[PDB]
């Protein structure tokens, strides 16, 4: 079994590559930084069990991964953007095409790329990193919370077409998981030292507490064990109950 | 008070802008047609309470309208693309670019264009018209749902931040209306004659048959109306029960 | 066309008995308190277009106003019980019974007692008033939120069955309807007088208001008028955008 | 770690209780035919590795399995009743308050049984088996479908308060999940066997098969296994992809 993960510094990264790896896949992944071999470098000695690649394009990166390894099993597309927290008409249209460049038409990009080989094959495993903001409480996040649910609706509609090949298609939404030194999008600075920050998460998620990176990796694997295929098309809410809402008054 | 209803010619146009005139709103109309003088002076004579614009992109056709009529107090973004069936793999990418940007980045240009003076007015509602598609029972229209399903969030999201300024927001997302001669979806040839459509409308929907214009302009008269601004952020399901098994 | 609106007192009630009746239906209203005669008169008094009803009990009340005035078009299962915000481990399981009695047992009750005459005529609407606490952000409201979440899927449900016979049916789910003098559930007193809970409301609303009867009356009509009997199975969100949450501190 | 899996023969009884064990939680098991000395050591005898309870009542049995090997860590509740295919005006309204207290009064009253322990050990995991059937494409199926509704909020619900002692609460809603000699609710006669059967399980889901006892089973053990409490308050679809159309 061949993984590819992207922007593997980022977001639920690390989380998905480590614990994939532990689990015995062979893991092949992807980072913008990676552009510059010093870098590539440095993640490859940092982590010897993971296997970086400098391809940055999603028919670029699966072709060397292919050559390199095999064929892809297992993809985990980890999407990013910043999040730009304007009022709607305050932003350019060019500002939501972008958005919806890197969140929506990437991993499009990606499934596009790969699937004939998993459909000749019958076998293999699709799963989106989305965010829980996709239908949520937030405001001027617009530009964000569509492009995350045009993603998550993909995911889902690709699992219906692509069960007679036994394709698994997944969308997994965040809120406050825990992303150490990446600011994508609970670094530990401010999250778990600022006073208030701590605070925050204490009154509006019901676990009261930023969630791990070990629990979304824990998810991935467990969607690409083939354990459960049966779950096909689910949207995954991994926000420890977020947002709740105290009492009246 | 003054309204704009896109693509006026198919999907929800003519139940949305004829419903939205019985009303008393004065309706201005937009069509890719309206680009020759021709069809829109054609359409002019015919529907002499509607008044068709020529402009065809988000900012002049509002501009257009504002400076014709004095300020957009409802937009209706009527969206539309053709729908091709195909699996994921044989889609070239800038196929779902192109369906992003018909169903996506076209109500948000829309929205974004009329914003600011609905803000400064404190008065205003937005409706986008979507897709039943949106986490739907089809296979190979992957593009289409999730296009669509974008567009509905973005309904819910903006009711959000505009709520504050007193603008609703809402998303209505059809299945089997009735949309005449357009085939932007179910139109008249085949679905109301053809015997095997017929029964296919019959079997998998509750009230076993189409939608109307006049349903789907009738509620977007009323969320329009100010009558019921609460709903705010609601997503309306009008699919006359779809599927049943 | 004839119309049954129950509770008529309390939380939807007066919004829809009074906006059907500008509309032209024949409203015959059941409350509690028209057990007793001194108060039924009161209100018949007080609201001549109105008509109160004695009966108690669905059966009772049905065959009462199917007698009385011909046949029922339209039901209003406009449904109460106090909330209790307990923790789960302190109510009795009779306290979820007698919740889910009062909440989804009713409503399924006066649909059952009147569908048969609607089906005979191939005509007729069933409006569940419910609540947006049915999948939402509180806590210790457990036994509330999802028995107003089985009568809410319980309206779907029937929609399914019913359109064959050309009857539509909805759940209309409100947060932070003004009740006025009624406790359920939102008085004006507090809501519409202390700063604290004003201050709530505009906290945690879109709208930073709280919905009124007019707008929920006027929700109740749209559906019962046979204008858009196309949206069958729908639950509305009457809502005003709750919950919202400010951007991080 | 000590589970309870109630109904343990129906429905998701076997995969949960069978793979909880290989996971090493000492497994206690519910069933109506415990009732009978008989059934209950034939259960044993088979199953060495499971501990089936004669306690039929939720309190009695929480307190019972507490008692033999002290503490509840895992409670799963598998529910279960006989669907009877009915139009609303044709059932009485005691069968829709028969099918709530199985369906939806009983995960509450053994959730109400356990929760104190698990509070004050701050440790715990409560998962209710539903169904997918809410807010699904059936007619006729009301009072089935709206008892489940029921269920499934009420997991979500209690996540919220739960979740600051430390209890993830979930439900999972199950379509075609093989349920072996059992009836409740796909039996392998004829699931597995009838022609027309096996075609129509291939033509409305999306994997175009049943679910296993093994898929279900690993669910249920992955979430009580404390790797992800994070996704407290979910509902999964375990549907194969159900409708497709
Ligand atoms: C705008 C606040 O960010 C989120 O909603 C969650 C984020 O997208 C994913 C995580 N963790
Ligand atoms: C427990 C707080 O109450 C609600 O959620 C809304 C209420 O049930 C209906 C209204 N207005
Ligand atoms: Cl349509
Ligand atoms: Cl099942």
């Amino acid at each position: 079994s061949t993984a590819i993960v992207t922007n593997v510094k980022h977001f639920g990264g690390m989380g998905s590559a480590l614990r994939l790896s532990e689990a015995g896949h062979t893991v092949a992944c992807h980072d913008e930084s990676f552009k510059h071999q010093d870098e590539l470098e440095a993640f490859a000695e940092t982590y010897p069990q993971l296997i970086p690649m400098s391809e940055q394009e999603p028919v670029e990166l699966i072709e060397a991964v292919t050559s390199a390894l095999g064929h892809v099993d297992i993809l985990v597309s980890n999407d990013i953007a910043p999040v730009e927290w304007r009022p709607i008409d305050k932003y350019a249209v060019e500002d939501y095409r972008d958005m919806v460049e890197a969140l929506q038409i990437k991993p499009f990009a990606l499934a596009n790329a790969v699937a004939s080989q998993m459909k000749r094959r019958k076998s293999g495993h699709i799963i989106f990193i989305t965010s829980a903001a996709s239908f949520g409480p937030w405001k001027e996040l617009s530009t964000y919370a569509s492009a995350r649910a045009g993603a998550s609706a993909l995911a889902n509609a690709l699992s219906k077409e692509l069960g007679e090949h036994n394709i698994p298609v997944f969308a997994i939404a965040p809120n406050g998981v825990d992303s150490g030194d990446s600011p994508y999008y609970y670094p530990s600075e401010p999250w778990k030292t600022s006073p208030e920050h701590v605070a925050w998460v204490r009154k509006y998620t019901a676990l009261q507490r930023l969630g791990t990176q070990k629990e979304l990796g824990e998810l991935v694997t467990f969607l690409a064990s083939g354990s459960c295929d049966y779950l096909t098309g689910q949207v995954f809410w991994l926000a420890g109950g977020f947002p709740v809402v105290e009492r009246w008054p």
